[PDB]
């Protein structure tokens, strides 16, 4: 039970700043699905950094890359979502950038499932935003463990305070999942060009 001071206070701040957080985000999320420009740039950076993680904006290009890549193994179940694990598990072994960059995204990964298995539909998207707003926050200050101790909570079931600094932005939350679905396409695609990329470098 409870989580460490650096995660409480995270939560705090970003409850401060959720109309900016949120709004931010959505608003990343719907110039991304609308310009291409910005498609191909997170690609070949991630592409980058494939072979060479040394870049920390190389190194987010492809976390997005993959943020995006893996709703759809979420969507597909136990056996897809096995796979992709073990891909960022072949992408961790690369080096010591790459592990940590994989290890936080397992952790997202297991964190939707928890979601998707044990709330409804709408307590699930609503919670996923604001455990986003957290994550977020921790990353922008450079606080990686801060972010992922977050999601290690929402692992848990520990849920509660996530849904309640989102619980005033339903709307924006389903705005959020009307986007993802205009990115479908995008991210079976990218996770198909990132797959042939890692083992090229094996
Ligand atoms: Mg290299
Ligand atoms: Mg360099």
């Amino acid at each position: 039970s409870g989580m460490r001071e650096r995660v409480e206070e995270a939560l705090r701040r970003a409850k401060e700043r959720r109309e900016e957080i949120i709004g931010k985000y959505l608003e990343w999320a719907k110039t991304f699905a609308n310009n291409p420009e910005l498609q191909k740039e997170i690609n070949e950076r991630a592409l980058k950094a494939i072979k060479d993680p040394s870049d920390e904006k190389d190194l987010k290009a492809l976390g997005i890359a993959l943020a995006i890549g893996m709703k759809g193994p979420i969507e597909l179940g136990e056996e897809a979502v096995e796979e992709l694990l073990g891909l960022l598990e072949r992408l961790g072994k690369l080096s010591e950038k790459h592990a940590e960059l994989a290890d936080f995204l397992k952790a997202l990964v297991q964190a939707y499932m928890t979601l998707k298995k044990t709330l409804s539909e709408e307590e699930y998207r609503v919670t996923y935003l604001g455990m986003i707003a957290v994550v977020l926050l921790a990353l922008s200050e450079g606080d990686y463990d801060t972010a992922k101790a977050a999601l290690e909570l929402v692992v848990e079931g520990d849920y509660e305070p996530f849904l309640e600094l989102a619980e005033p932005y339903a709307e924006e939350a389903k705005e959020a999942w009307e986007i993802n679905k205009k990115l479908v396409e995008y991210g079976l695609k990218v996770l198909e060009k990132m797959k042939e990329a890692i083992k090229e470098v094996e």
